[PDB]
């Protein structure tokens, strides 16, 4: 058991081992506030989230077991990892906050877009990693569901990782690259829905401006339609919830667009891309493992350095418990963390 020492961060006490040095705070998480750190031990520069009150409901705790157990999972270039977890506190009894360390990185591409010109291959490579990421994460039976720049994590020299997987209304950027389907409510979505959020991110990389910036669900799924046209009979029958077959019926029908007028001054094989990407119907979206063979990422493609993973256990997700189950089940997992070779 290692020393912890105390320190003040923005009206927040933090309470940490003295591997970790050079304390300080750079913003937002999922459900706590990161501080940037150097560890002495293993000479790299990591993000600290601090959990707040991760035991005060069963929602909360629930979801602090959920995100440990995702990170413990993953163990991939591109995705977020975990490379520490600890507690100040000495037992079960007066165990109450917990603490992930993860790698760190420079901003995510909502703080790049503005000031930064973007060659044809900068979106290669950028793609090329998010696809890679998701490959292995859709590879444990996981989906993201939000995938949006906010959670992709970027680097000096351009390299890439995913944040907030496996864990909304007016004019917000939260909603403008969800998948519609998930977005509306329709059915047994898959994995696909990811590979929509991508051809949203894609297509403002190449643009410089957001492809479908609505204003309600509504505004926004209109202008999805204008672009990818209006559903078949096929995909109508795919749709299992009433009220949302029926308001689709309604609407006037439009034709496919064409992709080439929209994304100008951009590389054909790119185009070719987002047309299998931006595909309505998620039974005919392009997979991670097939977007990565397409020709347009023909310069990076290493078959023997995109892996998949092993299946991931989610059974503990279908079971009603308390607070301090939740609690114990956590706590077990925190000082049975092995760090990294
Ligand atoms: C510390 C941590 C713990 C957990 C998760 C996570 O996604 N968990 C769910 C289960 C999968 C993410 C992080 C986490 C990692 C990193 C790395 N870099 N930056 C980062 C730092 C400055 C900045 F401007 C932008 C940035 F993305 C991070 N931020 C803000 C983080 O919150």
């Amino acid at each position: 058991r290692p020393t912890f020492y105390r320190q003040e961060l923005n009206k927040t006490i933090w309470e940490v081992p003295e591997r970790y040095q050079n304390l300080s705070p750079v913003g937002s998480g999922a459900y706590g506030s990161v501080c940037a750190a150097f560890d002495t031990k293993t000479g790299l520069r990591v993000a600290v989230k601090k959990l707040s009150r991760p035991f005060q409901s069963i929602i909360h705790a629930k979801r602090t077991y959920r995100e440990l157990r995702l990170l413990k999972h993953m163990k991939h270039e591109n995705v977020i990892g975990l490379l520490d977890v600890f507690t100040p506190a000495r037992s079960l009894e007066e165990f109450n906050d917990v603490y992930l360390v993860t790698h760190l990185m420079g901003a995510d591409l909502n703080n790049i877009v503005k000031c930064q010109k973007l060659t044809d291959d900068h979106v290669q490579f950028l793609i090329y990693q998010i696809l890679r990421g998701l490959k292995y994460i859709h590879s444990a039976d996981i989906i993201h569901r939000d995938l949006k720049p906010s959670n992709l994590a970027v680097n000096e020299d351009c390299e890439l990782k995913i944040l907030d997987f496996g864990l909304m209304t007016g004019y917000v950027a939260t909603r403008w690259y969800r998948a519609p389907e998930i977005m509306l409510n329709w059915m047994h979505y898959n994995q696909t829905v990811d590979i929509w959020s991508v051809g949203c991110i894609m297509a403002e990389l190449l643009t410089g401006r957001t492809l479908f910036p609505g204003t309600d669900h509504i505004d926004q799924l209109k202008l999805i339609l204008r672009l990818v046209g209006t559903p078949g009979a096929e995909l109508l029958k795919k749709i299992s919830s009433e009220s949302a077959r029926n308001y689709i019926q309604s609407l006037t029908q439009m034709p496919k667009m064409n992709f080439a007028n929209v994304f100008i001054g951009a590389n054909p094989l790119a185009v070719d891309l987002l047309e299998k990407m931006l595909v309505l119907d998620s039974d005919k979206r392009i997979t991670a493992a097939q977007a990565l063979a397409h020709a347009y990422f023909a310069q990076y493609h290493d078959p023997d350095d995109e892996p998949v993973a092993d299946p991931y256990d989610q059974s503990f997700e279908s079971r009603d418990l308390l607070i301090d189950e939740w609690k114990s089940l956590t706590y077990d997992e925190v000082i049975s963390f092995v760090p990294p070779p």
